[PDB]
């Protein structure tokens, strides 16, 4: 499978997964995310849970950081959905450009970070602990699902440079090829 290059900004099935995600992060409800918020669920919550080493978690932010401006996110800054969604269009297009070019993108670098913070592979289970330590998936079943789709190496771990591929077409382009990566978790 080639993954799908061309982006799909309008629609409603792209426009509903990053709603679904905003809509995940605003835990308060009340419409708004900052990037201080991501920052600590990725650093206070998440690499505390994972153990990761000091190292790890300081790069994780940095990545986690660069990702999230990437869509127009800074501290301080309350962004809305539309707003939102506005900096992934950005994001996605300047990763695809760094795509072609055959440079890292931000989500293969926050990719590195989550991997190492699990020794460029990862087995279900660690999956599993992802998907309810983050809370994108706590479905065990999803995080099966996820594999399932996924193309495994040899042992049936999943690698960096297929949940990168991955989550170009899950997050940017609506790729169908990416469809049901975090199984019934999110859309
Ligand atoms: O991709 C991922 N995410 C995307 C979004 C997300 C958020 C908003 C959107 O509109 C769309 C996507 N939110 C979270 C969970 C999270 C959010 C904030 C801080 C830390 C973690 C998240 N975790 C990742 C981490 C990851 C990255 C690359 C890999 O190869 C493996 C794992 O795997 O799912
Ligand atoms: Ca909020
Ligand atoms: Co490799
Ligand atoms: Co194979
Ligand atoms: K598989």
């Amino acid at each position: 499978y080639a993954v799908k290059l061309k982006t799909d900004f309008d629609n409603p099935r792209w426009i509903k997964r990053h709603k679904h995600m905003f809509d995940f992060l605003d835990i308060n409800g009340n419409g708004k995310i900052t990037l201080d918020e991501i920052v600590s669920k990725a650093s206070d919550d998440i690499c505390a849970k994972l153990e990761a080493t000091p190292e790890q978690t300081k790069r994780h932010q940095v990545c986690v950081e660069a990702f999230f401006r990437g869509c127009g996110m800074e501290y301080g800054k309350e962004i809305a959905f539309p707003q939102f969604l506005d900096g992934w269009k950005q994001l996605a297009t300047s990763e695809l450009k760094k795509w072609a070019r055959n440079e890292p993108t931000l989500i293969r670098e926050w990719g590195d970070a989550v991997f190492d913070i699990f020794d460029g592979t990862i087995t279900l289970d660690e999956w599993k602990a992802y998907g309810k330590i983050s809370g994108i998936s706590p479905s065990q079943e999803d995080c099966e699902a996820t594999f399932r789709h996924c193309d495994l190496d040899n042992a049936g771990d999943l690698d960096v440079d297929e949940m990168t591929r991955q989550h170009l077409g899950f997050w940017y382009t609506l790729d169908p090829e990416a469809d049901g990566l975090y199984g019934n978790g999110v859309p």
